């Protein structure tokens, strides 16, 4: 497994660890999202419900994997853009 | 560092390992992309130039981090969707 394939497997791993405690095992409810954020993105965040509403693209009140990975990408892109600029 | 923060750091790590051999150190030329694909996503891919044209959102003939992470997300989402469906 390459470094990049491992990173991709790791995001999927993270998602699956929190999406199975209630409702669909393929999505995050507001409660599951609250736990995923405090455990995986501590300090990033009222806030949890607004986050869910921001990420929910199809209006089912849950965060599925597509919605979640778009969020992970955005955060990662913001980090990379910041050090790119600190760079001069 | 959490599991998810580590995965994000790992994608940034992967990108930086290949974007520094030519031209801007913040982007991938077609040559750098060819090397990144054979080393990090072997077997995924003519093909390299078409891939670059597909990912290049701003028309500079290079893949920057935003373009790259959108690609990583898409591949990861496609993997997760596949096993979600194999699931019944
Ligand atoms: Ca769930
Ligand atoms: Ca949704
Ligand atoms: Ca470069
Ligand atoms: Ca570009």
């Amino acid at each position: 497994m390459t470094e990049l394939e491992t990173a991709m497997g790791m995001i999927i791993d993270v998602f699956s660890r929190y999406s199975g405690s209630e409702g669909s095992t393929q999505t995050l409810t507001k409660g599951e999202l609250k736990v995923l954020m405090e455990k995986e993105l501590p300090g990033f965040l009222d806030a949890v419900d607004k986050l869910l509403k921001d990420l929910d693209a199809n209006g089912d009140a849950q965060v599925d994997f597509s919605e979640f990975i778009v969020f992970v990408a955005a955060i990662t892109s913001a980090c990379h853009k910041y050090f790119e600029k600190a760079g001069l």
